């Protein structure tokens, strides 16, 4: 089997991407944030504290003839911005782009933090990291991909995120029309539960390539590109007037700037992030200071190849017995 679903930016800055997901019988369609940096599929629901719901579409398990309470199971998860959610668990039928999994753990939110409430466009998360990170207790649950894998034509999914435009998540096949040149594959460590890999270096604009190992994670659920302070300083030094602002929380730059590209290495191959992809717009409405899309990972504890990087590539998440990651230009 295979599946194919369009993923769409939630706003004009590509702050996140939503993908429609069918849950239950009859189908209830929710728009979920596919997150290769976590391993829980959770949704706003009829159980979510009413004051914490503001415009999201909810899953109502009592209206699904295939929903079953997973007795005794609870979940609780936190994210990189300090947001969090928690609740109980149902199993139900879940379909993505025509690919159906029966008995999928659907984590129903009883509580969500303010940032989730405040974002009416995201109805929940669908985790695509390794199932060892799943937070359901006392019996850990499998991700949608893990459950689907045996049925797939090939044990892979691909992320093809758009810049200010829709893109595609495919399951079970590689669309050879969706990229240019060849796909370069690179080793993955699953030791921390992430799609963790090592970039071979970087270049800023038309500058020379610096060969240096950068360990990080391929994370569709993180908006920006977080890299070591040395690398980030080298990038922003090429933008007149750019500076790190403790008050804003990162590098900012004059909105009048033309940003240089940023290249990262995948083995001997190179992925070029155009400068425009690194512009996240005014820090507040009407400001002439703009927020940068490349930020320091110092104090995060890990480097993160988030959407800024991934949307410049066609990315293969290869879930074979020994997982790997593939990157192609597009």
């Amino acid at each position: 089997s295979t599946g194919s679903a369009t993923t769409t930016p939630i706003d004009s800055l590509d702050d996140a991407y939503i993908t429609p997901v069918q849950i239950g019988t009859p189908a209830q369609t929710l728009n979920l944030d596919f997150d290769t940096g976590s391993s829980d599929l959770w949704v706003f629901s009829s159980e979510t504290t009413a004051s914490e719901v503001d415009g999201q579409t909810i899953y109502t398990p009592s209206k699904s003839t295939t929903a079953k309470l997973l007795s005794g199971a609870t979940w609780s998860i936190s994210y990189g911005d300090g947001s969090s959610s928690s609740g109980d668990v149902y199993t139900d039928t879940v379909s993505v782009g025509g690919l159906t999994v029966t008995g999928q753990a659907v984590e129903s939110a009883k509580k969500v933090s303010s940032s989730f409430t405040e974002d009416s466009t995201i109805d929940g998360l669908l985790g695509l990291a390794f199932s060892t990170l799943n937070t359901v207790s006392p019996t850990q649950q499998k991700t949608f991909f893990d459950n689907a894998k045996a049925s797939l034509d090939s044990p892979v999914f691909t992320a093809d995120l758009g810049y200010h435009a829709p893109g595609t998540y495919n399951f079970g096949f590689i669309d050879t029309t969706a990229y240019t040149g060849s796909i370069t594959y690179t080793a993955v460590s699953t030791k921390q539960g992430f799609w963790e890999w090592t970039s071979t270096g970087y270049a800023v604009g038309s500058g020379t390539f610096k060969s240096t190992s950068i360990d990080g994670i391929a994370d569709t659920g993180t908006t920006l590109l977080y890299l070591p302070a040395t690398v980030v300083s080298a990038y922003w030094a090429q933008v007149s007037g750019a500076k790190s602002s403790s008050s804003v929380g990162g590098y900012v730059f004059p909105c009048s700037a033309t940003l240089p590209s940023f290249t990262f290495g995948v083995g001997s191959a190179r992925i070029v992030i155009p400068g425009d992809y690194i512009d996240f717009g005014p820090i507040s409405t009407g400001s002439s200071s703009c927020f940068g899309g490349i930020q320091s990972s110092a104090g995060i504890g890990i480097n993160i190849f988030g959407d800024v990087a991934l949307k410049a590539a066609f990315v293969v998440f290869n879930g074979a017995t020994t997982p790997t990651l593939g990157f192609a230009s597009k």
